[PDB]
């Protein structure tokens, strides 16, 4: 089994780059991916891009050259549900685009033509991410996840995601992406966000306090869950 | 020298493939790329998916497997500026996202991270085109083509897009996504688009009747813009 690693958080590609045994080194398209063993699997490791295309490259690049058989995607999000805390992790149980809009011909509006309406994480994915997730004392959420190349962070754009998509949780920019690259390769996948701050509450950590805890958290999950989905 | 072509309209792409020498079919991601010779120059065909992702995923594949010198992006586009004429050809001089937006952390409104605000076509292939549009009696009009995954047929959407882009004349679903792609690829590209309807104007044509005319009339003009590309 090859698992494919796909993070936003800078840190974390670091660390978990570190870890990576035999390490080889894949530049193409402007991206890098490391392969080789972590804890003895097999894994292949990018840092996405910031926006929708920028993601779809990358997560296109990876498939394609790497072939894993399931991918894990992680990263931080806006939390969209009044009860979600900061640092709590949401688990996808499904991604839209939030801006995506051909419902004159028909469609469901997120939804692009030749896709489902919204991408469906895997089962079994999300079951081992939540395991790990609760055993590392952290607090995982599943829900919706919708992703867009405007940023949210006023009331306008806020008040049009809650309209359109009553039952998302978080926010942000490159988890359909990826999750709509893996569907066209037909590759099983899990988004993980860690939540660094909630509509309408005034955050107290910083973004770059958040993400120093965020993201070696997360690495330490991603590590456990490559090992979980390899020896159960 | 290896010419890439990606086109939007079905017809063309049937069309061009057909004329293919040697052709191979390569499948990938979803994806069918046609590979072979147009009249002795080397080629790479590709029909672009509809939206962002969907694009940036076939041309990511395209250039990652064929490696092409440049590349022709073909396909019909809304027309915004009054000016414009049903069947006129929009040459892109530049391609800019309409709905990207993380102004608030300084960049320009259409502009992701790490990328130009604007993708700008190659000078060389824009003459070329224009030179090709005209000598097969079409005309040619150079400037900003907008794209996103929100289909525009609206007064507020319209207005929007007039609001942010003043200069913006063609406004379609993939062609940034694709200019995008190229630039990560360090790939020199000139899209081009044939305007299907006018903003503010009723059309006499359905978008059925306006493909037949346009996709054939477009094959001819990517056949001849591969042969100038060629040999002068």
């Amino acid at each position: 089994m090859k698992i494919g690693i796909i993070g936003a958080m800078e840190e974390e590609v670091t660390l978990l780059r570190d870890k990576i045994e035999n390490r080889q080194t894949i530049s193409l398209g402007g991206c890098e991916i490391y392969t080789g063993q972590l804890n003895g699997t097999e894994v292949a490791l990018l840092k996405s891009g910031i926006g929708k295309v920028a993601a779809a490259l990358g997560a296109t690049l990876l498939l394609e050259h790497c072939k894993p058989d399931v991918i894990i995607n992680t990263g931080s999000a806006g939390g969209l549900a009044p009860t979600l805390k900061v640092g709590d992790i949401v688990v996808s149980d499904e991604a839209r685009y939030h801006d995506a809009d051909v419902t004159a011909f028909g469609y469901e509006y997120g939804q692009l033509p030749g896709c489902p309406a919204g991408f469906k994480a895997d089962d079994k994915l999300i079951a081992a991410a939540e395991a790990c997730i609760a055993e590392l004392n952290l607090n995982a959420v599943r829900g919706l996840i919708v992703s867009g190349d405007a940023f949210i962070n006023g009331s306008v754009g806020l008040a049009k995601i809650r309209h359109n998509f009553p039952q998302a949780i978080a926010v942000e920019m490159e988890a359909t992406a990826i999750a709509h690259v893996c569907h066209n390769f037909n590759v099983p996948f899990v988004v993980v966000r860690a939540i660094s701050d909630v509509a309408d509450q005034q955050s107290h950590l910083s973004f770059d306090e958040f993400l120093a805890v965020a993201a070696k958290q997360s690495s330490l999950m991603v590590e456990s869950l490559v090992q979980k989905l390899a020896h159960g």
